Parts: C-alpha cells; sequence; structure tokens
C-alpha cells in the first residue's frame, strides 16, 4: 500500500509460496545494499484477479521495478507486463520433470509490444534480477550506484585473492 512514502521501489513477487526459496536470493542482494522492497505471493492462475489488482496500483504504490519468479508454465511476470508499465523483470523457477525450460520458455519467449527481462533458471537468475533492478534504480541513486561498485569490486577481489583452487581462503 502507499500509507508511508518509505522508499520502496522494488516488489519481489512469485507464483507460489514454495518459489520462496529460490526467491529469498533476491531479497538477500537487496538487504545487502540496503535497497527497500516488498515481498508478496501473486498466482497467475490462482489469484488472476489479485495479478491485476497489483499490476494496475504498481506505479500508485511506488514501484519502478517489479522482479517475479515463477515456474512450470510460468505465466506471472507476463501477465504482470501486460498489465502496468513499470518494468518487469522474470526468473525462472527451476521445475521438477523439465528443470526450469518450460519455465524459461514461457517467460522469454514473449511476443513483440511485451516485454519481461528474463534471467538465469534458478537461484544465480534471483540474485541477478536483483542485481539488474539495482542497476536500474541506479541510474538515478548515485549512492546506490556506489554501493553497487562495493558490491561488484568485493566479489572481483575474492576471486583475484585465491588464484589457486588448491589452497584455501
Amino acid at each position: 500500500n502507499s500509507a508511508y512514502a518509505a522508499g520502496v521501489k522494488i516488489a519481489i513477487v512469485m507464483g507460489s509460496k514454495s518459489d520462496w526459496a529460490t526467491m529469498q536470493f533476491a531479497a538477500d542482494v537487496l538487504t545487502t545494499l540496503n535497497v527497500p522492497f516488498h515481498v508478496e505471493v501473486v498466482s497467475a492462475h490462482r489469484t488472476p484477479d489479485r495479478l491485476f489488482s497489483f499490476a494496475e496500483q504498481a506505479e500508485a504504490n511506488g514501484l519502478h521495478v517489479i522482479i517475479a519468479g515463477n515456474g512450470g508454465a510460468a505465466h506471472l511476470p507476463g501477465m504482470l507486463a501486460a498489465k502496468t508499465l513499470v518494468p518487469v523483470l522474470g526468473v525462472p523457477v527451476q521445475s521438477a520433470a523439465l528443470s526450469g525450460v518450460d519455465s524459461l520458455y514461457s517467460i522469454v519467449q514473449m511476443p513483440r509490444g511485451i516485454p519481461v527481462g528474463t534471467l538465469a533458471i534458478g537461484k544465480a537468475g534471483a540474485a541477478n534480477a536483483a542485481l539488474l533492478a539495482a542497476q536500474i534504480l541506479a541510474l538515478h541513486d548515485t549512492e546506490l550506484a556506489g554501493r553497487l561498485a562495493h558490491w561488484r569490486q568485493s566479489q572481483t577481489d575474492d576471486v583475484l585473492d585465491n588464484p589457486d583452487p588448491r589452497e584455501e581462503a
């Protein structure tokens, strides 16, 4: 909702509570970067009316990026993107039989006119959706841009400081 103007510009949404094992990796990156966020379960198929209400009110609620995770016939990101101009980033959750290929195809293959920016299958894509969302915010947030640069430099240094994989860090 919009009771407090508290700087929440990102929502992490997902189609099922079981997706939180994957989507928590997006939340953790935003916590590290001091970026406020909202989390919510919204199902394209079990709560279609709530998907439309969430998307319709995204701008009024102050959102600038929605990160949406779903799997299988993964319709949540695309249906959200059809109903708002707020950018939607999609995370394919790994599915059991098809190992997320169904998830990936049903998110990334959007037809011309309604985009979803898609990230890798699973927890790598959830972390990366948070980083891409933060990179978008940082276009107009120089202090966040500095925190992203530090985050990247730390990741780079951790590899450079441990070049021989036979040795412990």
